[PDB]
């Protein structure tokens, strides 16, 4: 598949989930582009108007895109891979109970998934790998990507 050409990569908060507060919300994405800046060379900057590389959109249902989401439990999320328009593109499933911590499915780890299928990374046969395809919960306050994770994106992007 597709890597982004170009290290200074955007996303914009397209609507906001009414389960969270809005700077939770922020904090949550911010902290997982964070998650894999800190690997790759690629550089994440939040947008407040135009068109970004990333739209992050929380919708429930058939949304405008081939894949509609599927109400509680199942798919979280899904996203799309570098390339112009919804390629890059990260969208939560509003039917999800989105949280801070572990009360509902977790925005930041999800997040962290979705991005990683944004730069174009498929999913992980280690159960340690965020690209993992089954979600759990793990303690946010030491979560660090595997081994996996990092040899992934590198081979993507150095
Ligand atoms: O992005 C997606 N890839 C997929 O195969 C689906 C299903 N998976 C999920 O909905 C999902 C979301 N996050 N996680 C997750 C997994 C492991 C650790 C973690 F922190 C989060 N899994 C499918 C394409 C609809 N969506
Ligand atoms: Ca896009
Ligand atoms: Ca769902
Ligand atoms: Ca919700
Ligand atoms: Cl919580
Ligand atoms: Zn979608
Ligand atoms: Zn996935």
């Amino acid at each position: 598949g597709p890597v982004w050409r170009k290290h200074y990569i955007t996303y914009r908060i397209n609507n906001y989930t009414p389960d969270m507060n809005r700077e939770d919300v922020d904090y949550a994405i911010r902290k997982a582009f964070q998650v894999w800046s800190n690997v790759t060379p690629l550089k994440f900057s939040k947008i407040n108007t135009g068109m970004a590389d990333i739209l992050v959109v929380f919708a429930r249902g058939a949304h405008g895109d081939d894949h509609a989401f599927d109400g509680k439990g199942g798919i979280l999320a899904h996203a799309f891979g570098p390339g112009s328009g919804i390629g890059g593109d990260a969208h939560f499933d509003e039917d999800e109970f989105w949280t801070t911590h572990s009360g509902g499915t977790n925005l930041f780890l999800t997040a962290v998934h979705e991005i990683g299928h944004s730069l174009g990374l498929g999913h992980s046969s280690d159960p340690k790998a965020v690209m993992f395809p089954t979600y759990k919960y793990v303690d946010i306050n030491t979560f660090r990507l595997s081994a996996d994770d990092i040899r992934g994106i590198q081979s993507l992007y150095g």
